[PDB]
């Protein structure tokens, strides 16, 4: 119990190592700064509200900011809301941060800002400026940032965020920003390299711009760059989900091949989307230690089975030769250069969209003795044919992803075809080596196409077209196997031996196969599982079951079972007990999700029938509209209890009389109206409670005992209906003095009445009149 | 317009012609019989209700009721709701229907009740007593019933409504009523046939039972039974959905060869689940009139290659023998006698769940010259192999169903293997010939598939797993082809020829395609609608379509887009304009359906690039927070605006100033607060106005002007959130008084306030205190 209740719409949290006071009030739906900001704040976010002004009153008291943030307060209309556009740019009045002696770090990104903020302290070295309206930079502006290191100008003029002219920055603007390391002027609208920089730059981004040359001397005394990105100057615009010019001519990127000779430190370079038809090995001279290399989406198809410049790059860890295809040709198959062995230090090759029809061993021999090669992707690139054996060759890769091709007998899912990938905004991997052959059109397996691929330890085969009945027989070669993906196949489950060859088998996935389980009448064994003897999760989502030949699943192993988005409520239709036990031995089961499975109502003999270890319950989805409290005695490991999502009205009398292991309760978005008298008493175990979006109106001691609520991690109470009349007097002085951590206080808890009370937040609720 | 408001919970109806004065009270949550039915009511509905008592007091006045329907009131516990169970079964007091000397049918069914209710008046031609507990039929319960034509007892004794004991029935209990027509025992734990029965049954129903055996003179005197129904008496249990219990020592239901023999005028005859392994000729011997028989789920695999029975059946119109396959046998093909030659009428054969590998022309040959035949069902059989050319024979078919079969180079879902499929409860076909090939395992087609089959109208390659660029080439014999379904398959659009070699095509479905959508990069042609110069309607729901190689889809034809479940949000990403006339050059189309997009705003210029006669647009489910009403202006013909399931909060200002043209406006379930003040002034147009389940609390006359209101169709205001305070009075006074139709009025047009009125209906309300 508190003695000074917190009415700041802010989180504020302390790290007293290095006295920093953090004040986080993003996304409060604040028209101004609020009142009582602490003094001692170090680090203020004011991000995503709409205060439509900055003023010396703004930060007066806050001489110890080291960190404003105060992004996306008047977003550009294109990026921004249409429900609440913002009406009038962000006005900052002068000397408004002249005084914050300590400042380090200004975000002023999306706020419709027409120039560089003047009045700026000397202590700043981080200015971001990103989705304004500035598009002329002059040096004069630039006086006030002597020992500015990072400086983000980019989307102040693009398609999201048009300017209507080109880009202008004055001769020299940079220069005498003498400690300037990282400069960004992507999504701009620049129609040259602006020179001189200062010798000082790490980092250069001039992508997607209008630069159509670069000059030789551009990088001339940028000796100390480590990262140049270019990408989308002259873009090749075929498929483009972004409105694209390309350079007349067909013209690439012009860069002479001795452009980057000073560049003796360059570790990246990205070329992306320059339309770029060869690569001179000379570009490639004097830099000995570059790692990364982009050169996606060009026209280099012809120049991959050349490649001279490979020769250059012997420190190269990634190279990206993605989306080089040349339109219309659809080539019988993949021609790599011997250049390409070249590559001692090569860990992760992506040649995606090379286009291709045949996939043959031969084909990869130039990367055969690549020691250090991790990964290998020729996704996306319409291969029919592949030997899989060939990958005998490939032992010491982590992943090769075959993914998204036309196979038959982790990137984000935009990355090479989005504008920019590192806008900002206001997995089985890990068991080791992993053959990702999804999404391709396999419609049949046998033993055989797996013939020397005993080392995987993952196989990913979602998205194929498999409509077989497996007997074991099928992957017999694959005695590593730890985890196999089969979703969104055709599996039939006839045989109870299904996968038990797959003998070291961990997890299974075989979600997303509902089409033999919905027709009716086909035998389905749903208890394959017995064979499988170290296997530890399984997944079968989404597949529609609502009728099993079996009538127990079985294993000694399995921890994980989810069972979403099924029907488990026509298998135990009302007076048909045969299914009450498929679960029930599952003896090591500590997780079941039986969520979305239309259960309306549990049969009895439900609880008692899972398995005696069960931990982690989910019922949510269910449009459940009763529940008996007092079955969940049967489970008496039960440690979280999901009932989100279903038509609940009541909490039980007593939930320690239910459950003594209960710590974790969700109840969120159900309709509960009231809480029991003693619901919570002695419930000493629980730990986090949901009642988020409920109905609730009274919220009374009894219920929600002392002893129990000061030890919650999490107590949700936001979007119910809340009467704040004299008998919410102790409910609404416990939730202005407790420390318990509640959500959304600021924003989402709140009376709906009585009368002059509806709408007010309960934090700021005065019930003095009560005790007059 | 009314001087005495309706208070009724009732829907009330007249038909004057046949002097019948209609009641429906269904589903009213009710708990006695509302007072003031009136006293001309002849057929009065209380159907799912919670009335606990009949009395004498209950239909007092109600003199000239002809029908009672007072079913499922207190509902068996395992058929009925586990959130509202019943307390204690329907009481039905002595004399409580003797004074209804006009009455035909009284329906009792799922009361809980234990007797067969007494004092019926001598009028009764219908009594159903379905799903209460009745177990035990005694000739003295039955002596007031000496009209009843119809009697329905089943339900009484089964696994959803357990009595456990045996049915009793005495001896002759059924022979002195002399007018029965029709008796139904089924569900009901029977053992043997009840006799003697009286000679003027037309129809009995005595399945899902215990009778182990026919006894020779059982059906003896039933010379004018038509419909004889003995099906589950001994079932097949195998992948029974129900508990199920066999005959012991794989018995069959015994009936002897003459059971039937009394039985000129059968025409229909179910023997469904009886574990039947032959079928004697000699049952049929003086039966030539049937016209309906059933013997699927039996044991007649090797029958069916026999079958001398068929001889005894000419007039035969619909035959079922599916699922008859012997348990772990896969057979290599189909063995159908001869004798199914000898089936001259036949226009119906069903053949599922027979199980083999291999269909062949020669197989069907039995068939070949059964003029009438229509439907042939060959559905579930796990078919690897079918070389479709053989049906250029059955030219004359509407149906050819291969559904659900592995072939590689309309019954309910649940039909065959249902409990009851007549339980009462509280598609391309008439475009001509249709080929079913769905949920198959086509992978790949060519044209040569379809040679010969150049007289098809509709094929349905639904859920096959191609995925495959068609080109124009596929379905080059198709040339009379009027409907493709070719939804859940992978189409590739690479070509914007494909399909075009369906010059006859009117409707093409190619939803759920989503597969080659749903990865970045890839070439797509929605323009290929420009080729088909029939195409009437498209769908294309589904596919996650967020990119698209073309800008614009053309026809001359199509009416009728469907575009659900798409990105457009993604296509018309604002600052791109170059998809905003995708839909324009369709400049026949009166309907479009772009629902569930994620549209949460439309761009400027989506209306715009609609095509000039678009009548029928939906914008459901798209999370919509915002509409620029005044841009309706564009669409010179709209009718049909669907903007239900959003986010909108306001109404425009005046609806005519936005559309002259527009005539039904769904803006259910949205969050609107309130009407514009002059919202419907002069939109002399509207015919059907959708606000139910919006936030609504208060409506003002000069929104809705009374010569708008009179040319409503449907007026729809539930779900609101009224507030009944003295300002309410003309909304009030105004839904009290008005004859525009206003559905649910009894049920949820509510207050929600003020505290007193609470969760009052307004029709009941009563504010003679705001006129004092
Ligand atoms: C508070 O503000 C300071 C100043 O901007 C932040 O300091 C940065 O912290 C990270 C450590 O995770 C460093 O790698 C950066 O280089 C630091 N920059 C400077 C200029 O000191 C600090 O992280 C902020 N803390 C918050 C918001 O919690
Ligand atoms: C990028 O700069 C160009 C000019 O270099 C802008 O194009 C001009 O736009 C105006 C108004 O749209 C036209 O009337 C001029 O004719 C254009 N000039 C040229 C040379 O194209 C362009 O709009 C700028 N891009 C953005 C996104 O603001
Ligand atoms: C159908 O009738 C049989 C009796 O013919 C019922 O089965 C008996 O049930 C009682 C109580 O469960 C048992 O103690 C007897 O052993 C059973 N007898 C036999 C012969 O099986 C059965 O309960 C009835 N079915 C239903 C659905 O009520
Ligand atoms: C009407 C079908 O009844 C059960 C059944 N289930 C399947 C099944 N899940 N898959 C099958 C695959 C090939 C052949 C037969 C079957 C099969 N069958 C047929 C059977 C002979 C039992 O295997
Ligand atoms: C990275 C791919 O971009 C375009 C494309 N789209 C498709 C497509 N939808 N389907 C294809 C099928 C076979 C071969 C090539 C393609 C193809 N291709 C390759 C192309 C050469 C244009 O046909
Ligand atoms: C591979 O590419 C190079 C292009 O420089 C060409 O000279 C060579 O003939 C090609 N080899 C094959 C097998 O196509
Ligand atoms: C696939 O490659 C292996 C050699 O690794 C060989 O055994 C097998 O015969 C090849 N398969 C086919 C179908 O050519
Ligand atoms: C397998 O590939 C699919 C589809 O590309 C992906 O979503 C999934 O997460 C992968 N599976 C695993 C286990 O990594
Ligand atoms: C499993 O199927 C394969 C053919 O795909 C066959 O070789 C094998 O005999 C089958 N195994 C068993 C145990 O029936
Ligand atoms: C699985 O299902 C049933 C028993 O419920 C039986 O037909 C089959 O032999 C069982 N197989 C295994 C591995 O338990
Ligand atoms: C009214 O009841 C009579 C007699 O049962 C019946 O024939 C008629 O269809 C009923 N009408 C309606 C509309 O339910
Ligand atoms: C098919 O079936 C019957 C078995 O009932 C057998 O007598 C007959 O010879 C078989 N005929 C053919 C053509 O296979
Ligand atoms: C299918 O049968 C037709 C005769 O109707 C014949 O022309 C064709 O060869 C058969 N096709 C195949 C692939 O066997
Ligand atoms: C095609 O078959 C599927 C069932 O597999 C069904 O859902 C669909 O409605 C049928 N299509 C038409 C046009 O009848
Ligand atoms: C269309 O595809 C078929 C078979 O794949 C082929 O016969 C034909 O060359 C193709 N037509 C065109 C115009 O490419
Ligand atoms: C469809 O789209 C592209 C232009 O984006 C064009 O090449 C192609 O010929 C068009 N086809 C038709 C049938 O209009
Ligand atoms: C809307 O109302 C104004 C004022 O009456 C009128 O001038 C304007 O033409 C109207 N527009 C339409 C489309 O009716």
């Amino acid at each position: 119990a508190r003695w000074f209740p917190k009415t700041l719409p802010c989180d504020v949290t302390l790290d007293v190592s290095k006295n920093h006071v953090i004040v986080d009030c993003t996304d409060k739906h604040l028209t101004e700064i609020p009142g009582g900001i602490p003094t001692n704040t170090t680090n203020l976010t004011l991000t995503i509200n709409h205060i439509p002004d900055i003023s010396p009153a703004s930060f007066h008291r806050l001489v110890h900011l080291v960190e404003i943030d105060f992004r996306c307060n008047c977003v550009p209309i294109r990026l921004g809301s249409k429900s609440n556009m913002c009406p009038r740019r962000l006005q900052i009045k002068p000397r408004s941060f002249s005084g914050l002696t300590y400042l380090k770090s200004l975000y002023l990104d999306g706020n419709q800002l027409l120039e560089i903020p003047q009045g700026l302290p000397p202590s700043l070295q981080l200015l971001s400026l990103e989705a304004n309206n500035i598009f002329s930079i002059r040096k004069e502006q630039l006086t006030e940032l002597a020992n500015i290191e990072i400086l983000y100008l980019g989307q102040n003029c693009y398609y999201r965020n048009p300017c209507y002219v080109s880009y202008s920055i004055e001769k020299d603007a940079f220069l005498n920003l003498t400690k300037l390391k990282v400069l960004s002027l992507k999504d701009n609208n620049v129609t040259t390299v602006p020179t001189v920089l200062p010798s000082t730059l790490t980092e250069l981004y001039l992508y997607n711009n209008m630069i159509a040359e670069i000059q030789e001397d551009d990088f001339n005394n940028l000796n100390q760059l480590q990262i140049l990105d270019l990408s989308g100057n002259c873009p090749r615009c075929y498929n483009a989900p972004f409105p694209c010019t390309p350079c007349k001519n067909n013209s690439p990127l012009q860069i002479p091949v001795n452009a980057f000779d000073a560049l003796t430190e360059l570790k990246v370079l990205r070329l992306h989307s320059n339309s770029l038809q060869h690569v001179p090995p000379r570009w490639f001279k004097n830099i000995n230690n570059l790692q990364e290399l982009d050169l996606s989406q060009n026209f280099l198809a012809k120049e991959i089975g050349d490649a001279k410049f490979l020769h250059f790059l012997p420190n190269l860890i990634q190279l990206d030769l993605s989306f080089n295809f040349e339109l219309q040709v659809y080539r019988a198959s993949m021609n790599l250069s011997q250049a390409f062995s070249s590559l001692k230090s090569l860990k992760i090759l992506r040649i995606r969209g090379y286009v291709f029809k045949e996939l043959k061993s031969f084909q990869l021999s130039p990367l055969h003795n690549l020691q250090n090669l991790e990964v290998l992707d020729l996704g996306t690139n319409f291969i029919k044919i592949a030997n899989l054996s060939m990958f005998k060759q490939f032992k010491r890769l982590k992943v090769i992803d075959l993914s998204v091709n036309k196979i038959s007998p982790v990137l984000e899912q935009l990355y090479y075809f989005r504008y920019d990938k590192y806008a900002r905004s206001c997995s089985c991997y890990k068991y080791g080596q992993t053959l990702d052959l999804s999404k391709n059109s396999i419609f049949f397996i046998k033993s055989s196409d797996f013939q020397h691929l005993s080392f995987l330890k993952c196989l990913n085969l979602s998205g194929n077209l498999i409509s077989q009945t497996l007997n074991g027989s099928e992957f017999q070669p694959l005695a590593e196997l730890r985890y196999l993906d089969f979703s969104n196949n055709r599996l039939d489950l006839l045989h109870s031996t299904a996968f038990e060859e797959l003998r070291k088998l961990e997890v299974l996935d075989i979600s997303s196969n509902s089409h033999y389980f919905q027709s009716e009448g086909i035998t389905h064994m749903l208890n394959f599982t017995k064979n499988l003897k170290v296997l530890q999760k399984l997944m079968m989502n989404d597949n529609d079951i609502s009728s099993s030949t079996s009538r127990t699943m079985e294993s000694e192993s399995l921890r994980t079972l989810e069972f979403r988005g099924n029907h488990l409520d026509v298998l135990w239709r009302d007076g048909d007990n045969r299914y009450l036990q498929l679960f029930k031995n599952l003896l090591k089961l500590e997780e079941l999700d039986i969520s979305k499975n239309s259960l309306s109502f549990l049969p009895s003999g439900v609880f008692d029938g899972m398995p005696p270890n069960l931990k982690n319950l989910s019922l949510a989805k269910n449009g459940l509209k009763s529940f008996i409290w007092e079955k969940l005695r049967y489970l008496k490991n039960l440690e979280t209890l999901d009932l989100s999502h279903n038509q609940l009205t009541t909490v039980p009398e007593r939930l320690s009389n239910c459950s003594r292991s209960l710590k974790n309760l969700i109840l969120k978005n159900n309709q509960i109206r009231s809480l029991t008298k003693y619901f919570l008493q002695d419930a000493f175990q629980l730990r986090y409670l949901d009642l988020s979006s409920n109905k609730i109106q009274m919220i009374q001691k009894t219920s929600f005992p002392e002893n129990v609520l000061n030890n919650l991690k999490m107590l949700l109470l936001h979007h119910n209906r809340f009467l704040c009349t004299c008998d919410a007097v102790w409910f609404v002085w416990w939730v202005q003095h407790t420390e318990v951590t509640i959500p959304y206080l600021a924003t989402d808890v709140t009376c709906v009445g009585p009368g002059a009370h509806k709408g007010q937040s309960v934090i700021s609720l005065d019930l003095y009149t009560c005790e007059l």
